[PDB]
């Protein structure tokens, strides 16, 4: 078995190897990459997402989210308070303000310490889940706006044609902005490209050990657990590495820098934070290996997680028994 310790793998494809996305994903899995839940892909040196970032300041963040924390430093929840719209230029200036900027630090490890010690005492503002793309239309390789669609994968594998579309999303982050412990909708893959700015630190639990993280989460967030049988789908709970280590939960960590791709694998729980002002683009995708994960994916039926038009069809086709109760939560 390849990669039996489930370490995060880092790949350096040549420009030749960067032509066929599906094939490269299948290569990484041949080497065991999915066992970690997360992989880093460093693009060929010749490749670029676009020529410059010089004209992005007029993108609108219609609903910036202020991430307010409750709990203790290593075990907390966050709620998103909606703020007034602002442009990317306005947001960048805010991120660079004395109130919100990254503190002085020695290296990524010191910064990680400061994040876990101090996150809960601040409320950074995240420009998340903005439909759009920063890839130039002429970028042919690993263009997250030109990927094969999940609906087309389901059609190719299963023969059934369904409605729905699959488009990317932009994330504008600042120091301390946080992504809570989650897997993707329908336990899909995700791919995330860090277009610009400061790094993003990731934590991940191997898919084979996801239920260990779920059991810990039920113990640490016991009211949330009683409220919903899949409450990590709400994307609100944080657990620190120290706490995970105290409870024997297998995980790994890695820092993504600008210009790098990360891939999350089906049922790979992940969480993390941004080091400073940055812009990431991400999208879900599927492969044939995903289908079985999609059929087994948990679902939020309490009604909090409230998810896309396109997830309807996935549930309807892969999870027909759940169908019914799940759409009661989404209507
Ligand atoms: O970048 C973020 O805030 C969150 N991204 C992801 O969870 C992802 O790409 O799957
Ligand atoms: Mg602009
Ligand atoms: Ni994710
Ligand atoms: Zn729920």
């Amino acid at each position: 078995a390849q990669n039996p310790n489930c370490n995060i793998m880092i790949f350096h494809p040549t420009k030749e190897e960067f032509n066929d996305f599906d094939k490269y994903i299948a290569y990484m899995e041949s080497q065991g990459a999915h066992r970690a839940g997360l992989a880093k892909i460093i693009p060929p040196k010749e490749w670029k997402a676009r020529e410059t970032y010089d004209n992005i300041s007029e993108i609108l963040i219609a609903t910036p989210l202020q991430q307010v924390a409750s709990g203790r430093a290593g075990v907390f929840t966050q709620y998103h308070k909606k703020k007034k719209a602002m442009t990317v230029g306005e947001y960048r200036h805010l991120a660079n303000s004395k109130k919100y900027q990254t503190p002085p630090h020695q290296n990524f490890e010191d910064l990680e310490r400061k994040y876990w010690k101090n996150r809960i005492y601040n409320s950074p503002i995240y420009g998340a889940d903005i439909s759009g793309s920063l890839f130039d239309e002429n970028t042919k390789q690993w263009n997250l706006g030109h990927l094969g669609t999940i609906q087309d994968l389901l059609e190719k594998e299963c023969g059934v044609v369904i409605e729905g579309v699959n488009t990317p999303y932009l994330y504008f982050g600042m120091w301390k902005t946080t992504f809570a412990w989650h897997t993707e909708d329908m336990d899909l893959y995700s791919i995330n490209y860090l277009h610009l700015g400061e790094p993003k630190t990731w934590y991940v639990v191997p898919p084979e050990h996801g239920q260990r993280l779920e059991r810990l989460a039920r113990e640490l967030f016991p009211g949330s657990s009683r409220g919903c049988g899949a409450f990590l789908r709400h994307k609100v709970a944080l657990i620190s590495p120290t706490v995970l280590k105290e409870n024997g939960i297998p995980f790994n960590r890695i820092t993504q820098e600008a210009g790098e791709f990360m891939v999350t694998f089906p049922y790979g729980y992940h969480a993390g934070f941004n080091h400073g002002f940055n812009c990431a683009e991400a999208i879900n995708f599927a492969t044939p290996r995903w289908i079985d994960y999609g059929k087994m994916a948990s679902q939020c039926s309490c009604g909090e997680a409230r998810v896309t038009f396109s997830m309807d069809a996935f549930v309807r086709i892969l999870q027909p028994e759940r169908y019914d109760l799940w759409k009661r939560g989404q209507d």
